[PDB]
């Protein structure tokens, strides 16, 4: 929908602005602004999850991956803010978002690969790469969640290789 | 204008090459190359600024935003060169370029939504976030200029949210 | 087609960089060796596609494959420089050297023929190669000089042709 594509573009801008605003707040020792920026990233991740959920349910796999790319970017910014704050609760929140994204991206990737949409499955696998980067930043000692991305990536890329 | 579009692509290449050339010049202790790269980045910023003004005059807002993106990238490269060589005056010139780009981006961003062109208003806000990053690298203690960018960002994006 | 295969090789390059970070975190030197070999394999397949695409005169496709060859060499250099592995840092330098020779040739051909868009893409890859040369052989003043003369001489020609 034209309304949801516009909303996702604005959500991405809020994520970019939150990243720079957190850098300034960290330099100033403004922990209150750091908490407001963190809540901004959480709010964007919540809305992006909404859109990806409705899009995947209504069959729009392309809109779902656009919303998931923003969800992952918001979780990455939230993990950065958690590092700036030295706050493990914010780090746990970003890790939960990365898990939610990995499960949805995996489902969309299998759906696109089953239907033979190679480009859509490639875009999904690209987001799962960015998800693994967030997992490394948040909880790198949870080898189960990281191996799950590596297995789902390895099992699918070999299938896509056969169809080319 | 296809000619001005290709010209900006060439200016984009000169900025990217200036960035890497500055890294080598710093490694070899070649202050002669470090000075040549710095003014090369300055000449690109002025040329991108000229194209931006002419594009804005002709009513081509998309071309003006492409030129300003080059101007900001040139200012960032200048800031990286300056903070490397420890030159406060080169940092000041890069700050000045960022402040001028911010003023032009804010004008285009309102003119874009005044014509109902939400996509160009979104691109302008993208550039303003890149400008805020340059302000962080040049004068982080100029709290008024960054607060000015955040207020303009919030005011405009809230207007665009009302169109979803 | 070669377009879809290149998109797959690029995905393998992205996963290799993240898999190498986890391998270093876990201290698995055997996994680091496997990731480096997969990056080396992607670089070789990209060079194959570049040579084929150039033989048919499909310069657009050749530059897409050379872009991936440079990204593969860039990932290799990061693994080598992080581990301090001088051996892998030399193999990445050889891939960058090979890419710059092919990129410069396509950049000259495109500029002579007037394909301004393809010449710009080639010059963009040349900048990415100079970055890899910084990571692998920073003290080699000559290769970077030649990259800089080739770059500025080709830019000047394109400014006139635009």
């Amino acid at each position: 929908e034209g309304s949801d594509d516009l909303l996702l573009k604005l959500l991405e801008l809020l994520v970019e602005q939150a990243r720079v605003s957190a850098e300034f707040a960290r330099r100033q020792g403004d922990e209150k602004m750091l908490e407001e920026v963190a809540r901004k990233a959480e709010e964007v991740a919540r809305k992006a999850e909404e859109i990806a959920r409705k899009a995947r349910k209504e069959g729009n796999l392309e809109l779902a991956l656009k919303a998931l790319e923003i969800l992952v970017r918001a979780a990455h910014v939230l993990a950065e803010i958690a590092r700036e704050r030295g706050n493990e609760e914010l780090l746990k929140k970003a890790w939960k978002l990365a898990k939610e994204a990995l499960r949805q991206v995996k489902e969309i990737a299998e759906q696109a690969q089953k239907e033979g949409n190679l480009e859509l499955a490639i875009i999904a696998l690209h987001i799962s790469v960015r998800i693994a980067e967030v997992l490394l930043e948040t909880r790198p000692d949870d080898r189960e969640e990281i191996r799950k991305q590596q297995e789902e990536f390895e099992e699918l890329i070999k299938r896509l290789e056969k169809q080319v």
